[PDB]
């Protein structure tokens, strides 16, 4: 059994800023998020091979995880806070394609993605 590489963290050459916007994304979206008692299975990429999910990374060809959007918002790899919201609802959506409606990790990611949205609800203007 094999994983994928994880996705991209750091690259040089992209171009990269710190903007208001994605300042919020880590010091209110990220960290209320993460804090929640059902963060730990998206704290970091699907194991497809210690969780027995040999058919994981057949389904999801796009796969993303609040471990990866911790580090790409800590190494300031984003241009712009469109990316990083992109990536939530990646992970999100993954989940929900993936598994069945009221199986126990859907539950974890609708609580997630409930604190999500009324977090971004209140995105700040840009500066
Ligand atoms: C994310 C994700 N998407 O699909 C699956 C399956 C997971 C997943 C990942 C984990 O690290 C651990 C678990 C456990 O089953 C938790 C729910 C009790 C599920």
């Amino acid at each position: 059994s094999m994983n994928p590489p994880p996705p991209e963290t750091s690259n040089p050459n992209k171009p990269k800023r710190q903007t208001n916007q994605l300042q919020y994304l880590l010091r209110v979206v990220l960290k209320t998020l993460w804090k929640h008692q059902f963060a730990w299975p998206f704290q970091q990429p699907v194991d497809a091979v210690k969780l027995n999910l040999p058919d994981y990374y057949k389904i999801i060809k796009t796969p993303m995880d609040m471990g990866t959007i911790k580090k790409r918002l800590e190494n300031n790899y984003y241009w712009n806070a469109q990316e990083c919201i992109q990536d939530f609802n990646t992970m999100f959506t993954n989940c929900y394609i993936y598994n069945k409606p009221g199986d126990d990790i859907v539950l974890m990611a609708e609580a997630l993605e409930k604190l999500f949205l009324q977090k971004i609800n209140e995105l700040p203007t840009e500066e």
